[PDB]
């Protein structure tokens, strides 16, 4: 099937919930991606931060196909082997007491809202169903009905029925407006992404992290860090949060910590928060199976071993210094930390950043435009500086051919 | 590791959300588990229906080992060759117009409630958030702050701060409180089990299914069925529904759609309900991946060619006669569909479920209490008579040597 059989196929069997760049891709290794006619291509999007170890990982792909013939799903009711295993590897790796194993991100943060209400009532003394969860305008945690309650883009939330209580929004990279909404003694707990994402990789002041974790210390509030798309190597360090040496409350991971193979996602606390949930009390089927499991700890191990943390500093320090010399006229903005990072296209009454994707297309790279005018560029961890500069070479003369 | 020292290391690096039935298995082929200490088991649980066609189904595997060397997941950012595919396959089996891919079955249940309100503004005409979904007390369908909400179930709700509104709930398998429940001209749904799993298999009356389907039908209100754990063979037809020939405006699909080697769920309907979500309104980084779509085809596939459901059918008759065998004092009740069955267990001043379930795993054979004194009974569909026999049979010496 041609790419426009494929185009076509789903457009006519599938929900139309998604309108991606038209290009069909079959194959993917490391940081390259073939269309279905051969043709080759750059990754910079990385499904969203999810393949950081580069897409079909050896090591990962191992991990799997060894697990798989053994043993995959036993569901919670029983234990397995492997469970234990990872869960002692990524407390320790990660320096808490334990971890809630879960398959999908927004499922971490449900997790999160969940233990920071029965923290509230259980141990804070909030009455009950009095508890609230403050949130940073621009947040974006998944497609729940409880996710999108908190949204304050209108494309997640409008039409979709009546939302859910207790959720307070403040401005974001804002510590006047946290202070101010931490004076009601019913917050359980503050949930902030260290650098927003689908928002256009807006990152916060120096001292924010700092300033928060200060904060939410101070009222009693629980400081819970969406890592989801921030963590695992992503933005130079294991944890965005390290960049101020901060220690959130509760940690959410998800996306890269499979490396693209399994939904695997993760939360992590320590013993006064987490023991609040009792046996019977929350749960998953797929949560914390064998298979995932072995993934998960493969998937770690490759961001460890080949110190991608470090790799990702020096290469987006880079891919930025460079993308500043773009005129402009037409880059009005360059901003990330690590390999996460973006440009803001100025729309004008000729190009967009549809248009820009498109053509970045033809000349062998792939991205998407997070808000109709912001380009966000982000490829595998493991891509190398010449491979870097090759596609450094090609954004400029995608931008400049305008 | 032995056993002991397993329970031990989740007991200190992972959330103490469950309590589960003291063994630690690591192997697992067909209808059998064995632990790490070699000891074999038959599985009467299937990972809570999950792996309706054995564990670690061969035709399921290899799929899953073949994909995972050319694409895992590309996001639906970008078109990959697979999801068409396994979206036209799906879409015709259970004759639907299109399928929305999610991953988890809280996922499935979440989306089709954002239907359902979409469509209920977009289309019905409800006014803006006054949309409500009536669903049936018992009712399971995930761990979300909104799939508590409509819970009746205290240990899944309580302490979990304010609840979702618009949710309706009144009695199962009552007719006479859905109508008048459907008065009321805001109501865009009707969220039905055809046989609660969680609740402990209740089965309701001959003839609710279809009166369900006339009454929302009558009512310009959707029927929503939750087909995660019913469908799929396991009560012995693709879905339960079909035991009285109905067919629900919006169907969910999970669990055994993947053999229990991926988390895959599935959300149908035709366009006039499908359609109401446009693009960027809803999605799901995992959702609808390259390797995810080839373990579904599959694990369809195993269900059809193997005749699964008619196997399911004559078993459970077999498997329903025999436990009606054992003794009133002991055995209150026997009640099920295909091999989702279940009995009710007399707790006494001695025995409980859980006791049994000890017993019952001693002799060989693994399952688990629903709440506090009812026993599931689901061994993987590819079970045979003669090893149903066997299995039955340990059953009853587990049963009368109490
Ligand atoms: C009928 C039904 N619908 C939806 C769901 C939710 O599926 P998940 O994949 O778990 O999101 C279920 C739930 N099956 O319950 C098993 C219990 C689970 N381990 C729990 O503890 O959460 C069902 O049955
Ligand atoms: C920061 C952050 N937190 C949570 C999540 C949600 O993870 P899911 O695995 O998607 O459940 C994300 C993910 N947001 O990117 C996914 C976009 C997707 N196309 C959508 O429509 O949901 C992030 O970034």
């Amino acid at each position: 099937p041609t790419s426009d059989d494929i185009f076509e196929r789903e457009y006519k069997y599938g929900a139309h919930n998604y309108h991606p760049l038209p290009v069909a891709l079959e194959r993917g290794k490391g940081i390259y991606l073939w269309d279905v006619e051969g043709r080759k291509y750059f990754d910079f999007l990385s499904s969203y931060s999810a393949v950081n170890q580069g897409h079909c990982h050896p090591k990962i792909v191992n991990a799997l196909k060894s697990q798989v013939d053994k043993l995959t799903l036993t569901s919670r009711a029983f234990y397995n082997n492997v469970l234990g295993e990872y869960e002692e590897y990524i407390t320790k790796l990660f320096n808490y007491h334990k971890v809630l194993p879960m398959n999908t991100g927004v499922e971490a943060g449900e997790t999160a809202c969940k233990l920071a209400r029965k923290w509230g009532y259980t141990v804070k003394g909030i009455q009950k169903y009095k508890a609230k969860i403050v949130f940073a305008a621009g947040n974006f945690w998944g497609r729940t009905l409880s996710a999108i309650s908190s949204s304050t883009d209108p494309t997640s939330y409008d039409g979709f029925g009546p939302f859910m209580p207790g959720f307070d929004i403040i401005p974001y990279n804002d510590l006047p407006a946290l202070e101010r909404a931490l004076q009601d003694p019913n917050v359980a707990a503050f949930m902030v992404e260290p650098i927003q994402g689908e928002a256009g990789v807006v990152v916060p002041d120096p001292g924010y992290l700092m300033g928060v974790r200060e904060l939410c210390t101070r009222h009693q509030v629980l400081f819970i860090a969406d890592e989801i798309q921030t963590g695992l190597a992503r933005t130079g360090r294991w944890l965005a949060v390290d960049y101020e040496n901060v220690r959130p409350d509760i940690v959410l991971l998800g996306k890269a910590l499979s490396g693209g193979l399994y939904p695997v996602s993760a939360v992590l606390c320590d013993d006064d928060i987490m023991l609040t949930i009792k046996p019977g009390e929350h749960g998953s089927t797929y949560g914390g199976n064998p298979l995932g499991c072995r993934v998960a700890i493969a998937a770690l191990e490759v961001l460890e071993e080949e110190n991608l943390a470090e790799n990702a500093d020096k290469l987006g320090i880079i891919l930025r210094n460079e993308l500043m010399k773009l005129p402009s006229d037409v880059v009005t903005a360059v901003r990330g930390k690590g390999l996460l990072n973006a440009i803001v296209i100025k729309e004008t009454k000729d190009w967009d950043a549809w248009k820009v994707c498109l053509r970045l297309r033809d000349n062998g790279l792939l991205a998407k435009p997070t808000h109709g005018d912001i380009i966000r560029f982000a490829p595998p961890l493991v891509i190398k500086e010449d491979e870097l500069r090759e596609s450094i070479e090609i954004i400029n003369k995608t931008i400049l051919s305008f």
